């Protein structure tokens, strides 16, 4: 057993001598270059990683193999098209290199509509109704899936999307690009059991209308044919325009078609030392639509470097992990984590008993600026030793500059892989990384190349270094102290924070006949929960693996308790009250409360009492899951 | 620490030193006579378990209380009246003593037909239709719950329900009785929400029908009006008939009202000495509509001497139990288990981690002829060594007689306290009893006296002492041994026998385009996980807390993960797929799939492809999580 500081400088300077840009170069080579999920140079690359993995001598490494149904485009052309109301004829615009994924296969005619980035906002702030047109957003904001819905909510009948300038400043107007609209993530069309014969999907997320990515050139080309400025307020080209004119409105055609892929997630596996049955996992997207550099290969990179650096900390070095360290090449991610969510499924409720933790590599790296975070409280008091002692690649300072950075901390989206480990299975989650204020503007394109990226990152190699690092400290961390560095306490901030806010309306609570009394008795009942734990562990003898084996197995079960046990995943996967989406979630509960003050009928005071008893008896439980013995009350 | 041979001997020997006959008497008395469920008796015999655990010096002893809402009879009377169709002229013929807790409040006229017992089976057997009529049925065979839908099924507008004497030979045929109908357990009127307000059920398992019990001498009076003998293969006495006459029908009105109670659910619980946030549960209803001797005395004398005799163990003799023991006094079990369904529903998704072992206690003792069991599989092995050295209190020989007893083991039914442990919250579970091939007659009755009860059974003492010496093993091997006496192997047996009734269609699930080898590949899985795990055990050193202490978790979760992840607690409670409710279970699979023999459009191809992807990842996950490492696959 060795010391931390030691396993710090180990780390270090393994890091040190590591070639990154050489590995993400490696990966953009012909071989790998377009690896669509499935895709044979998606299985060259999982080959290769496979190779690397036997070769760093992992304790094993394995095949995670399921089959998929993904979308992809037809031999027919998706086509935009513009139609005279005049006697009807058509103009072809273009026949989009790109797609999006889950589309409806349909065509539609109608007006066109700008609604900016989609939001749910934008579309209230529309003087021009939206329903039985098509819409034209934005890329950005928010992802795919939520535009259409957004759009499909408000009965628009189709969907564009296209990058404007002014968020993406691609000098190349005809790029087109990639995406999906599965309002969730894994394969949506998932029968329970096998058929030639057709079930309908039910609660899927999928769109039921057609949309469609199409190049900024071709976007112009429609603001040709409308008219009405663009708020001043949407910040966009002079070239944007808000509505067809009269006589003239577009065609929408979306041919897409289902095909089944054999996807591999590829494992590698460090065993613990100790409880090697409880895992830290490290993963990252090994897929992309185009050559996907950064959407794919950095996180790809390294998983391969912190992969080959451990085995050789464990055998030379005498690094010996307390549990074991997991590493993840997941596929099908850009179809909303496939791969990781599939897995994730077989382990539906017992996956949080073993994994406690994950760390998503995707996307680390994408600019200089800035470094970002977003993950699980759970991992805040990790994430800020951390940025205590790694500096910044560029700047020299320590990552930590900040006191007051976790109450700034964004919430994970469901475009990311993290996203299910955290909301669908209840183990703490974190992803991270180096940016700025601006979308790294050639994702989900046939320009994300290492030539691209190294061009606006020329200090790549040590920007990806830093993003191992970072990784690397979580994960030694993690295996290496005999308590978990899961700060369970955190909650109790969240549990005030989300009360705070539900005291706003004590009034209203009394226009109902309700009392909140029970609610502060969870509460209060959790931070008891926690403060008794605390001092067990305190109390506890360190070098006693039983005594810290049960602890550490009631810590490792906080974010799972958190997981609303009245919804079934099937319905609503993202059952995490904090986390998740849906009617049980603490948020839903207060966007519900908020249309109180407005007299129209859109409050539903019905589920808010529905709202009130799931919350309160979920924080119950979790606050009695935390308490231990039975006859401690 | 003890030897096993030593504890057995204690045990045995304070058993044969206790007096069980005078407990029982003594709950017999006025101060607790009739206890109907929150009634100020019932709050009496609570306080005194209570004050009789604190004598005894539990570790902690506790008060879980609950508010629910129960159904009693109005102050207006239930009746039975026969009605001439020629004018409408109306004949009282009862006013039951009795009623069915749950039944719709309502008033209803129709003819009526006998329908024995209301199964399933009876009501198709029948050659004349049920729908728009009030039905009769025999007790027995089934719950009343049962009865009332499968003929609401029907759309029969009401059901009578009586005690015939051929199952029934008592004397007194003026007798009423008493029961419930709710298909399920737990307080069915639970608003997850506060209310004044009236909300409607949803999926409660309530009766839409009014339904009532009516005296033996009143079911022959309404003989009396009625034509067309019965079947003789019901076996039922010559008295029966068939259907009213033409110018004749009867009229029901049911008029019980909803009240809200305070139950108490009484704990008591000695600490474990090296996992006391483990437990085995000992429970027994306190509750009852009459005196409840058999009913409720027995359990809850049992209940009382166990808890005392370990007591002193504890702190006279020296056994010193690894894990807890608690004993639970339940309320409103006469209305389902309702008291215990309560509390193990502030644990819905932890409680399986914590209590590992449920021993019901109800209606041990019935008779003398024979001993039955239920239980889950898990308890099947330390069940049978239990039969192997307790001696049958007449006959001296020991239990254990037929070395196939396991394959006639009956399931856990809904009006089992030990069913909701079970299938609800995945705590193996077991109850048993002393008893005849004949229904307990004086069940619900005002005539279920200890007097009744040392007549039919004046061997009483020495039955009900071999009750405990059961319940008493149980209770110290699973505290004693340092592995679990959970022999997670017999669901191979399970999974097997299942399989192989489901290959008897091999040829029907050609005919749909599927192919069972992703089941097939589970039941393997399961194996294999099994397998290992056994290994696991024989290799690890039973002095280390440590490595037990992780081997021992297993155990403790392989019942929850049979509870299918599918399904949402709420709509369907029982999700466990072997024993639950739904159509969630192995049962229902092979069910739906019985119904393609006949070309009738009740097979439902779609539902089974489902329910066979469900069943698999079920199975799948539970295998799954049974492998421990992720690296070991």
């Amino acid at each position: 057993r060795l010391y931390w500081d030691d396993l710090k400088r180990k780390l270090s300077e393994k890091l040190d001598s590591t070639d990154f840009t050489s590995t993400i170069k490696l990966l953009n080579e012909n071989s790998y270059v377009p690896r669509e999920a499935g895709s044979q140079k998606d299985e060259n690359l999982a080959l290769y990683v496979e190779n690397q993995f036997r070769e760093f001598k992992l304790s094993k490494v394995w095949r995670d193999q399921h089959f998929v149904k993904i979308q992809v485009k037809d031999s027919a052309q998706n086509s935009v098209i513009i139609v005279d109301k005049n006697g009807r004829l058509v103009y072809l615009v273009e026949n989009p290199g790109g797609y999006v994924a889950y589309s409806k296969a349909a065509t539609v005619t109608g007006k066109l509509v700008h609604a900016n980035f989609g939001t749910k906002k934008d579309f209230e702030d529309l003087y021009t109704p939206v329903n039985g047109s098509i819409v034209i957003v934005r890329a950005g904001k928010i992802t795919f899936a939520e535009k259409v819905a957004n759009a499909e909510s408000l009965n628009a009948i189709g969907v564009l999307i296209y990058m404007d300038q002014t968020k993406f400043p691609i000098v190349n107007a005809e790029l087109s690009f990639f995406g999906h609209a599965h309002l969730g993530t894994g394969d949506p069309y998932t029968p329970g059991f096998p058929s030639t014969q057709f079930p309908p999907s039910r609660s899927s997320g999928l769109p039921n209308i057609p949309v469609q990515t199409i190049s900024r050139a071709a976007a112009e080309k429609l603001f040709g044919n409308m008219e009405g400025d663009c708020p001043s307020d949407w910040k966009t080209d002079s070239t944007c325009r808000m509505v067809t004119s009269e006589s003239k409105n577009v065609k929408l055609t979306v041919s897409n078609v289902l095909k089944e892929i054999k996807i591999l997630n590829i494992f590698g596996v460090i065993k613990g030392f100790v409880e090697p049955d409880h895992y830290v996992v490290v993963g990252a997207q090994r897929d992309a639509w185009g050559p996907g550099a950064a959407k794919s290969g950095v996180g790809t990179a390294l998983l391969l470097k912190l992969a080959q650096m451990f085995s050789d900390m464990v055998l030379k070095d005498g690094f010996q992990p307390s549990r074991s360290i997991i590493f993840a090449s997941w596929s099908a991610g850009d179809f909303g984590s496939v791969g990781a969510t599939e897995w994730l499924e077989g382990y539906l409720s017992s996956l949080h008993l073993k994994a406690f933790t994950y760390i998503n590599l995707d996307k680390a790296v994408l600019g200089t600026s800035n470094f970002k975070v977003s993950a699980s409280p759970l991992l805040y008091t990790l994430i800020e030793k951390t940025m205590q002692n790694v500096k910044h690649p560029v700047t020299g300072q320590f990552l930590y500059q900040d006191s007051n950075w976790a109450s700034k901390v964004e919430k994970l989206t469901l475009d990311n892989a993290a996203f299910p480990f955290l909301a669908y299975s209840g183990i703490p989650a974190v992803s991270f990384c180096f940016c700025e204020d601006t979308d790294y503007p050639y994702l989900g394109t046939t320009m994300d190349t290492y030539k691209e990226l190294i061009e606006r990152i020329p200090e790549l190699n040590k920007v990806a270094r830093a993003a191992a690092e970072v990784a690397g400290q979580f994960v030694i961390k993690l295996t290496h102290d005999v308590e978990l560095n899961l700060d369970y306490e955190r909650y109790n901030s969240q549990l005030l924070s989300f009360v705070r806010d539900l005291n706003q309306y004590r009034a209203d609570i009394k226009e109902m006949g309700l009392s909140l009394q029970w609610l502060y008795s969870a509460r209060g009942d959790f931070f008891r929960a926690t403060s008794r734990l605390t001092t067990d562990f305190g109390n506890a003898e360190k070098t006693d693996r039983f005594v810290m084996k049960k602890l550490n197995d009631r810590v490792m079960r906080v974010e799972y308790h958190f997981l609303s046990p009245y919804v079934s995943p099937k319905e609503s996967p993202f059952r995490h009250v904090f986390w998740g989406s849906g009617s049980h979630t603490l948020p839903a509960l207060l966007e519900n409360l908020k249309l109180r003050k407005q007299n129209n009928g859109a409050f539903n005071e019905t589920l808010f009492r529905n709202q009130l008893a799931l919350a309160t008896w979920t924080i119950q439980g979790a606050a009695n899951a935390l308490s231990g013995d039975v006859w401690d009350i």
